[PDB]
C-alpha cells in the first residue's frame, strides 16, 4: 500500500505544517503537525479541558463506532518549546491520503499548554520518531508509521514541505518526478529516538565549503535550523544589521535586508537553502526587525534540521531494517 497527502503551511511564515488526518468511523478530519522528531500521535478531543480548546477541530471518540478505550493507559508530553500536553488513549483506524492503519493509538487530550490553545490552526499532533519514544504507559504504543511500515510497498515516508506554498506527504513509496538530480543517503543513529544524521559541513551564501561534521536530527515539527553558535555566527556575519537579541531570545536582522543562502552537506551532496526561507519577519506586529531562521543550538543540547533545513529538499525517512536519511535537491 501506499498513502499521499498534502501538507500546508499554518501561516504566511511557514511557522508550522499541517497535514489532514482522517480518524474514527465515520471519519473525523483533524489538520495534525506531522512531527519527525516526536513518537505521540495526540489530537484535540471532546475530553480536552474546554477553556483550553480555542478553533481547534475535536475529536469525538463517542461518535466514532470503531474507537476503543485502552485501558488504563495515559500519555503526557513535553516540546523543546516548553509546550506540553496529556491525557488519556482511544485505538482507532486512521488514514493519512489513502493509507489506513487500524487499531492506531490516538491520545485524546485532557490538558493542552497554552502554545497549542493558542494555534487553532494544529488540532494536533503525529509523531514519525521512533516508536522508543511514545510517552503511552505502562504500555507504550507505536507510531503511524511504525504500524504501516509492514504494508507498505517500501518501508519509507518523504517530506516535501513547500516555501510558502503546499507540499506533500508520502508513504511507502519515493515520487522519482519530486526532486532533481539524485538521493543521497546518510547514516542514522536511532539511539536517541531520532532521525540524528551527521551533515558534512557548510557554507554561507557564494562563500568557502566548511568540511566538519554537524550531528542533528531531520525534525519537521522544529520550525527554524538550530546549529553550533559558531557556525550560526559565520552566517549573521553576513548580514549587515544582524545581530543576537537576548530580550527577542535569538539572532535579528534588519527586515530591509536581502538574506545569504546557506549550504548544508549530505556526504558529498549539497542542500542550498534559499536567503528568503531564513526569514522570519517581523519580531512583534510592525516592527522592522526580523527574526532570523538559522538559530544557535547552544541552549538545547542538540543541533535541528527543521524545517527552514528541510523544506530546501526532497527527504527520505528510510525505515528499513536498518534505518537511513535521504535529501536530494529539488
Ligand atoms: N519543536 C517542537 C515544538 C513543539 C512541538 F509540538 C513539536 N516540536
Amino acid at each position: 500500500s501506499t498513502g499521499s497527502a498534502t501538507t500546508t503551511p499554518i501561516d504566511s511564515l511557514d511557522d508550522a505544517y499541517i497535514t489532514p488526518v482522517q480518524i474514527g468511523t465515520p471519519a473525523q478530519t483533524l489538520n495534525l503537525d506531522f512531527d519527525t522528531g516526536s513518537s505521540d500521535l495526540w489530537v484535540f478531543s471532546s475530553e480536552t479541558t474546554a477553556s483550553e480548546v480555542d478553533g481547534q477541530t475535536i475529536y469525538t471518540p463517542s461518535k466514532s463506532t470503531t474507537a476503543k478505550l485502552l485501558s488504563g493507559a495515559t500519555w503526557s508530553i513535553s516540546y523543546g518549546d516548553g509546550s506540553s500536553s496529556s491525557g488519556d488513549v482511544y485505538t482507532d483506524t486512521v488514514s493519512v491520503g489513502g493509507l489506513t492503519v487500524t487499531g492506531q493509538a490516538v491520545e485524546s487530550a485532557k490538558k493542552v499548554s497554552s502554545s497549542f490553545t493558542e494555534d487553532s490552526t494544529i488540532d494536533g499532533l503525529l509523531g514519525l520518531a521512533f516508536s522508543t519514544l511514545n510517552t503511552v504507559s505502562p504500555t507504550q504504543q507505536k507510531t503511524f508509521f511504525d504500524n504501516a511500515k509492514a504494508s507498505l510497498d517500501s518501508p519509507v515516508f518523504t517530506a516535501d514541505l513547500g516555501y510558502h506554498a503546499p507540499g506533500t506527504y508520502n508513504f511507502g513509496f519515493i515520487d522519482t518526478t519530486a526532486y532533481t538530480g539524485s538521493i543521497t543517503y546518510t547514516a542514522v543513529s536511532t539511539k536517541q529516538g531520532f532521525w540524528e544524521w551527521t551533515s558534512t559541513g557548510y557554507a554561507v551564501g557564494s562563500g568557502t565549503f566548511k568540511s566538519t561534521s554537524i550531528d542533528g536530527i531531520a525534525d519537521t515539527g522544529t520550525t527554524l535550523l538550530y546549529l553550533p553558535a559558531t557556525v550560526v555566527s559565520a552566517y549573521w556575519a553576513q548580514v549587515s544589521g544582524a545581530k543576537s537579541s537576548s530580550s527577542v531570545g535569538g539572532y535579528v536582522f534588519p527586515c530591509s535586508a536581502t538574506l545569504p543562502s546557506f549550504t548544508f552537506g549530505v556526504g558529498s551532496a549539497r542542500i542550498v537553502i534559499p536567503g528568503d526561507y531564513i526569514d522570519f519577519g517581523p519580531i512583534s506586529t510592525g516592527s522592522s526587525s526580523c527574526f532570523g531562521g538559522i538559530q544557535s543550538s547552544a541552549g538545547i543540547g542538540i543541533n535541528i534540521f527543521g524545517d527552514v533545513a528541510l523544506k530546501a529538499a526532497f527527504v527520505v525517512f528510510n525505515g528499513a531494517t536498518t534505518p537511513t536519511l535521504g535529501f536530494a535537491s529539488k
